[PDB]
């Protein structure tokens, strides 16, 4: 649709806004579990992906889970000017999520990477390959909570 102009959205309180901020640490840990992970700790590529990864996934707008919907992906081909069919995205994101369908979430596009390939996405992450090496300590917020459904 109509995405080209960068609009400067400004966050700034405690938590909602703060997703993309707060899930930094998150991106770390979930990069770094599977960097040391003995089945990983092998590729030299391996960290780079994970920290490319984690780069080009904060650029989505990252839900209240950390999570990404064929919504907010497809908010990035827009922007950039690239059309696909929301069908496309719903099959990519259905391979990743496997059950789920319309929403993915890190670990499991990890999974598929670092599996082999199974989501065609993998092929335009990886074709731009621009990695970095930041690291943030482990800071989990557990929240532990029993969630009893009505």
């Amino acid at each position: 649709g109509p995405l080209e102009s960068q609009t400067r959205d400004l966050q700034g309180g405690k938590a909602f806004g703060l997703l993309k901020a707060q899930q930094e640490e998150r991106l770390d840990e979930i990069n770094k579990q599977f960097l040391d992970d003995p089945k990983y700790s092998s590729d030299e590529d391996l960290p780079s992906k994970l920290e490319g990864f984690k780069e080009k996934y904060m650029e989505f707008d990252l839900n209240g889970n950390g999570d990404i919907d064929i919504m907010s992906l497809k908010r990035m081909l827009e922007k950039l000017g690239v059309p696909k069919t929301h069908l496309e995205l719903k099959k990519l994101i259905g391979e990743v999520s496997s059950g789920s369908g319309e929403t993915f979430s890190y670990p499991d596009f990890l999974r598929m990477m670092l599996g082999k390939r199974s989501a065609i996405l993998k092929m335009i992450l990886m074709y731009e390959e621009k990695a970095r090496e930041k690291e943030k300590p482990t800071g989990p917020p557990a929240k532990k909570a029993i969630s009893e459904l009505p």
